[PDB]
């Protein structure tokens, strides 16, 4: 007998829910029958209890049944994600963006689900738009994209009209809450593959822990800097997901050679601006942005490589920033993002 | 710069507020600038983070500047309150509002504070209304009431009428929050005594640390079966009020002769149900009901007496007792609702 008062007074109780009450409280969310104050109680107190994997399953899982599906058969088996919580409070270039452009142009197949920014100065999608590429595209267009391309992208408010009341409920409290989870979580297109950055450390675990109960080869990782990406400026933490398990480790970059760099040599802007830094990078400047683009961009060419999982971790990352760096240097993936802009032009 | 996600992720973080932040959210909330799923998000939040007496003395504060205030020169110095939050899950009579006739009918002034029930069957609001009582009067009439009868009786929404968009969350949400505790705190009357029951233990001590602020003589207490009142069926926990410091104890009404009763001894139902039980205690009936008026009006007296503080404990209790039980037996407290009952109809 499922209720508001019931599920938000165990929440407040700093008890874990009965398995089905968080997919009860996600159902009458995205049906539109939940007032706001009750989608505001409930982020709130799931978030300050300390969600359980299981419950964030739940909330994700409602999420992706009420989503727009690609078409049946149009994305490929070992298709990828790079993709990010947000809210790190760092104010980076786009760092997930530039390594998806990077990742396809090394031939493995990328649909990015990604959203305008929420509190930096540009998200991935404001950049993407501001390089002339078309992000509202629908479930056909982003398969066509992604066959002829073998890059999609999946604007979140396109393909989760259903989410629109939590949307706002997240937009007038500002505070970061566990619904900041579920856009990584709800990729509508369901790569089996992914580089999920995570901004909130004690949550990671969570989202590998969704991750895992899911046909999935994941690497979730947080910066020891903050940054919900691999980074250069110290070591990173790794939840490694395969086979419905997960491994944790801690991933010094120093290890390949990557020069430790300053937070503020990462440091984007606006649109405009951060749209200079992707054309930079793909042109072949060197530096520490590059580093970070390669060093992601790496990071997910592993996740792929653990669908078909012939070869191991370190070997894995060797192969991984070999076909990042040459991705760039080689001009394919200035190329692919021409072509990439070049196909919604042609739409 | 306050801002919801700057007292938001405070709280998210567990932290306590700086000072200001709680007034300020209270503020928005009182002017109708706080969005719904903002005032949820701060009830839940400040009620999980567990809200410290400076911060629920900032709500209370800004909620008492936008209340309605009775005139100047109408409130006694001494007036006394019994109030408590409710939400104590346990079906009972009336027994703030009856110890709150049986004390003005002692002689103490009563300024009670009050609603309809939000979970039992009949609040405080709803029997007194089934008893022929005016429960809807202005500033204006509450304070005619209490010195023509003894008693006045402020109806929380006809005091507090901005508080109608908080109210309308608690609704919406069900679940106790750090506003449950707004009520005792918020009396437009202001009196400096009362005896005040809250149902949750952990946070009768923040109520508690406000009143201290105050420097009222308050006890504030929680049955240990769990009743926002002093209980007959087992021990109770107080957090005294004197001379702005708290001290807690535990009371055990058997040092006094009351004999152990049974929750369901107390149990209460519909409006009419419980006026009928007033009416019986009122008229002298025996039994564990009277037994738990008499107990919650002495410590009322008690507290009241705690204004002019030569107040050996045990013989301010064994005087309480003797008053609550004299106002009854001499047919006082019957009296007195016969009279509060004919200046409301004298209103017409
Ligand atoms: O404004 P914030 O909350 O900090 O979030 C910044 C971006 O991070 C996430 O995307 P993603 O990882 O796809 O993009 P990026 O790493 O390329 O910016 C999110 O959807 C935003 O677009
Ligand atoms: O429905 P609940 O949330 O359980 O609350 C029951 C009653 O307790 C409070 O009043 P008070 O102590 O003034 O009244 P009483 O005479 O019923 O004790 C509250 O305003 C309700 O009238
Ligand atoms: C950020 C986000 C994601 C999905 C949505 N439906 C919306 C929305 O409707 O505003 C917003
Ligand atoms: C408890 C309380 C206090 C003031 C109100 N306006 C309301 C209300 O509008 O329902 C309720
Ligand atoms: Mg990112
Ligand atoms: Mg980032
Ligand atoms: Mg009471
Ligand atoms: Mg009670």
């Amino acid at each position: 007998v499922p209720s508001w008062p019931q599920i938000l007074g165990r929440l407040t109780d700093n008890r874990d829910l009965a398995r089905g009450q968080a997919a009860w409280a996600m159902d009458q969310i995205m049906t539109g029958n939940a007032r706001p104050a009750q989608i505001a109680a409930f982020a709130v107190a799931m978030t300050m209890k300390a969600p359980t994997a299981d419950e964030v399953g739940e909330l994700a899982g409602v999420m992706l049944s009420h989503a727009h599906p690609l078409p049946a058969d149009t994305v490929p088996d070992d298709a990828v994600d790079v993709v990010g919580t947000g809210g790190d409070g760092v104010n980076t270039v786009n760092l997930s963006t530039m390594a998806a452009i990077v990742v396809a142009a090394a031939g493995v197949p990328v649909v990015k689900h990604g959203n305008r920014a929420a509190s930096s100065l540009s998200g991935g999608a404001d950049t993407l738009e501001a390089l002339g590429v078309r992000i509202d595209l629908g479930p056909d267009l982003v398969a066509r994209s992604l066959a002829e391309v073998g890059i999609g992208f999946c604007f979140a408010p396109r393909f989760h009209p259903s989410y629109r009341h939590a949307a706002a409920v997240r937009r007038e409290i500002g505070v970061p809450t566990v619904f900041n989870l579920l856009g990584p979580l709800t990729n509508p297109a369901r790569p089996r593959a992914g580089l999920i950055g995570c901004a909130f450390a004690d949550l990671a675990e969570v989202m590998a822990g969704v991750f895992a109960a899911r046909r999935s080869s994941v690497l979730v990782v947080h910066g020891d800097d903050g940054l919900d990406e691999l980074t250069t400026t110290t070591t990173s933490t790794i939840w490694r997901v395969a086979a419905g398990s997960v491994d944790k480790l801690t991933f010094d970059p120093a290890g390949f050679g990557f020069a430790r760099a300053q937070l503020d040599q990462l440091a984007g802007g606006d649109a405009q601006a951060n749209a200079a830094a992707v054309r930079a990078v793909l042109g072949g400047a060197r530096g520490p942005v590059r580093d970070a683009v390669v060093l992601n961009a790496a990071g997910a060419i592993v996740a792929h490589a653990g669908l078909s999982s012939r070869a191991e971790w370190l070997p894995a990352w060797e192969e991984g920033l070999r076909r990042a760096s040459a991705a760039i240097d080689t001009g394919a993936a200035e190329q692919l993002l021409a072509r990439w802009v070049r196909f919604g032009r042609q739409i």
